[PDB]
């Protein structure tokens, strides 16, 4: 795999969302990975329904939290449709999905990356972004505004969010928070820090979507 990785330019990643007040993270996580996989394989990049896996995971908690695995799991039983289609109220509200016509897209798998190892999940992201969780819980990461992320912060992962890449001392992170966060809404996390925990918690569950 190569030194460096950024998606953004390969054309497989959209612009910065927004979550707002909703505990949406988890479909904003999962989705920045569907988007990436569908162009590595098609050719195509289309923004995704966040607020279609939000309304419609049935293992989930809506505003309140949720599996990205599993909202990652509904779009291969089912599929997910364009951002257009089904839009982002950032509310949860009934399960609109089969009301708007045939799925945009539809995924083969769901996968884990092996855990608490810093390698396994670089492998990974040279293939395509993937489903990443860690800590956001305090005021260095809210305040966080560019440069290379140390901490301090725990291990207490909370918020979800993707890893579109990686550098030699750095893990290319795309968060929702708008684009007036950290890097127009990106956030480089340090690693090799032998922490087998990765910073702020970035390796305690990572997953991504199978397309063949
Ligand atoms: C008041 O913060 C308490 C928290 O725990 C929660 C976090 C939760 C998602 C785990 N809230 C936040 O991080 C807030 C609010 C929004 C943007 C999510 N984020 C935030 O303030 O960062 C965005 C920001 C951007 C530019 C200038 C100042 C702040």
């Amino acid at each position: 795999i190569p030194e460096y990785v950024d998606w953004r330019q390969k054309g497989a990643v959209t612009p910065v969302k927004n979550q707002g007040s909703c505990g949406s993270c988890w479909a904003f996580s999962a989705v920045v990975t569907i988007e990436g996989i569908i162009k590595i394989r098609t050719g195509n990049l289309n923004q995704y329904s966040e607020q279609e896996l939000l309304d419609c995971d049935r293992r989930s908690y809506g505003c309140n939290g949720g599996y990205p695995w599993s909202a990652l799991q509904l779009v291969a039983q089912y599929g997910i449709h364009y951002r257009n289609t089904y839009p982002y109220e950032g509310v949860q509200r009934y399960c609109r999905s089969r009301e708007k016509g045939p799925y945009a897209a539809k995924t083969d798998g769901v996968r884990q990356v092996q855990p608490y190892n810093q390698g396994a999940l670089l492998y990974s992201i040279a293939n395509q972004p993937v489903s990443v969780v860690l800590q956001a819980a305090g005021k260095d990461f809210q305040l966080y505004r560019g440069g290379i992320f140390v901490g301090p912060c725990g291990n207490k992962v909370d918020h979800a969010v993707a890893a579109v890449g990686y550098g030699p001392n750095y893990i290319l992170i795309k968060n929702s928070w708008g684009t007036g966060w950290g890097e127009n809404g990106y956030i480089r996390i340090k690693r090799g820090t032998g922490n087998s925990y990765g910073v702020c918690g970035l390796y305690t569950s990572s997953f991504y979507p199978v397309k063949n």
